Order: C-alpha cells, then structure tokens, then sequence
C-alpha cells in the first residue's frame, strides 16, 4: 500500500525573510500520522501553530501567508512546494520570526535539507484528493483550472510585455523530476517594483542572492538564469506550494494562465466547496496507482 511519510531526522536552517528582511531560524521536525504540515511560531509565548491549510490563508497579496488571530507566517509557498515535491505528509515547521527564509529564491535548498535528513514511511495509508470533474476560475484575463488526469501534472503560461520574454511550460511529475526540472527555479522582481516596495518598507531581504532582478531589458544577476524558462518554472513551483494547502496530494492536472496566489486560492476554495468534483482515495497496491 502507499504509506504516509514524515522526516527521518530534524533539520535546522537559517535565512532572511524576502519582505521582513529578518534573520529567521527554521526547524523541520518529524510528525505523527495524519498531522499534515503545521507551521509553528516558537518566538511567541505561548507558541502559535497554524496548520498549512486553505482555510488558514490570510488576505496577503505579496506572498502565501497563513494567519490565526493577529499572528501570521509569511511566504510559505516555496517550502510547501518542496514538501509537495518529495511527498511529505507530516512535519512541524518551527520559525523564530513571521516569515519563512527565502534562501536562494527557489525550493532547491529546502529539497536538499529534507533529503539530507531522509524520509520515514509510517503505518497509515496516504490519502489523495482525486479530481473527478473540471473546476475553473477566472478574473479579468487570468484563469486557473483543475482537469481530471490519472497522475500529477502542472501547465503554466505568463504574458509579460517585456523584452526578457518561453512563457509556457508543461511538466508531468510522474515522468519528470520535480527536483531537477522545477525545484531550482527562482522568484523574480522588476527593478521599478522593487524600488517601490522598498519605499513601502517591503522586499527588505531581497537581493541577487535570493532573486532574479530584471530592469526594463535584461537579467541583472551576473550569472544569468538556471533554465531558459526559469520565470514560468517558478510560477509552477509556486502553484505546487499553493496546491499543497489542500492537506492531501492531488491526482489530476492544474493549468494556470497569468494566475497568482489570489486566483490560485479561489480555485482551491471552489474545488473544496464542490464535493461532486473530487474524492479522497487510498491505494492498497502502489503498482496499479497513477
Ligand atoms: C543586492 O541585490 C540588489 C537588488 C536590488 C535588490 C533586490 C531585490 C529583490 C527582490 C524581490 C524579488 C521578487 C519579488 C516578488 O514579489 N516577485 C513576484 C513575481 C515572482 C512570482 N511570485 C513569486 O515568486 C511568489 C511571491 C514571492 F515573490 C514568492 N513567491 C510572480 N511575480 C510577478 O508576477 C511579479 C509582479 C511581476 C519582490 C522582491
Ligand atoms: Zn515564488
């Protein structure tokens, strides 16, 4: 049967919040069967834990933020994307501040840390959400869609009227490596937006160390891009993080058109609300499973 996984060993890491600019200490701990992913603000007394679930997403439009009361955790999408990538069902994520460390702007450091400390299978069936019906959301010229698909796949398209722009990509994660083809894909910002956001006391941790910085014409980062299609691969990475807020791995296919975390969140909520469109499934034989 396909079994729930947690971590074998705890993992510690240090970084800076993209927005807060704060030094943050991160601890990933193993967790019992059916825990899910739980974020923990250890700096607070008493400690505040927010389950990494769609119901707990705050109305923050810079990044994916979890809330409970007036306590927040900012920029969860890259870490969740890394746990999604490696099929982690159960883990505590301890933080010493309000924001996940940005590290290098991608999921690579997080995927390295997780596999460094190993995975532990647990004596419980892994539960999957299987897409049964197409579910679509739009707003203006943006669109986000679930389609039934025997497997897991993400297609994305962006359309920036900028000289620096493939703006399309499609990855079947049952045939292609999350780790090799998507995990190293970094976040990106335009020089004028960064200048603005700095003026509003935001992007305080941003640098070429943790982002592709783009002016009107070109990539400013001396060493360039990691993929010809790094920008749209980072969109895929982000979506995979957002999807993992379902609290169960997906059997189906996602399509983004100029989508972001706000419309991504609308699609998760519309899916959860339409019980005709999905079922939870387990697999007694890993050999016959998609
Ligand atoms: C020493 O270096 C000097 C350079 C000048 C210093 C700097 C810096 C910085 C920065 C920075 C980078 C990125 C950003 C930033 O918020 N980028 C958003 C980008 C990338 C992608 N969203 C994501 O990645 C999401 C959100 C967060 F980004 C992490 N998950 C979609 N997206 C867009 O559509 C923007 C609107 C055009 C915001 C800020
Ligand atoms: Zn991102």
């Amino acid at each position: 049967m396909i079994k729930q996984r947690t971590l074998k060993n705890i993992i510690r890491a240090t970084g800076v919040g993209l927005h807060s600019g704060e030094k943050v200490y991160l601890t990933l701990k193993p967790a019992p069967v059916d825990t899910g992913i739980v974020f923990s603000r250890t700096d607070l007394d008493p400690v505040v834990e927010i389950p990494a679930r769609a119901e707990n997403v705050g109305e923050t439009t810079m990044s994916t933020t979890l809330v409970k009361g007036d306590v927040k955790v900012d920029t969860v999408e890259h870490l969740l994307s890394a746990m999604a990538g490696l099929g982690i069902d159960n883990a505590y994520v301890e933080l010493s501040a309000s924001e996940v460390p940005i590290m290098d702007g991608s999921a690579g450091p997080f995927v390295f840390l997780i596999q460094s400390a190993g995975l532990q299978e647990q004596e419980a069936a892994k539960k999957f959400i299987r897409i049964k019906r197409e579910v679509s959301v739009e707003e203006g010229d943006k669109r986000a869609v679930f389609v039934p698909f025997d497997g897991f796949k993400v297609s994305f398209e962006i359309d920036f009227d900028h000289p620096v722009f493939t703006q399309q990509a499609s990855v079947d994660f049952s045939s292609t490596s999350f780790v090799k083809e998507v995990s190293r894909a970094r976040t990106f910002g335009f020089m004028r937006d960064i200048e603005y956001l700095r003026s509003q006391n935001l992007a305080l941790g941003g640098s070429v160390e943790n982002a592709i910085v783009v002016d009107e014409n070109r990539v400013l980062n001396e060493d360039g891009l990691r993929y010809e299609d790094e920008f749209v691969k980072h969109k895929i990475l982000d979506a995979i993080g957002d999807l993992y807020l379902l609290g169960n791995s997906l059997i189906g296919e996602f399509r983004g058109f100029k989508s972001g975390h706000a419309l991504n969140n609308q699609l998760l909520r519309t899916l959860i609300a339409d019980k005709d469109a999905w079922e939870v499934v387990t697999f007694e034989d890993a050999r016959t499973a998609p």
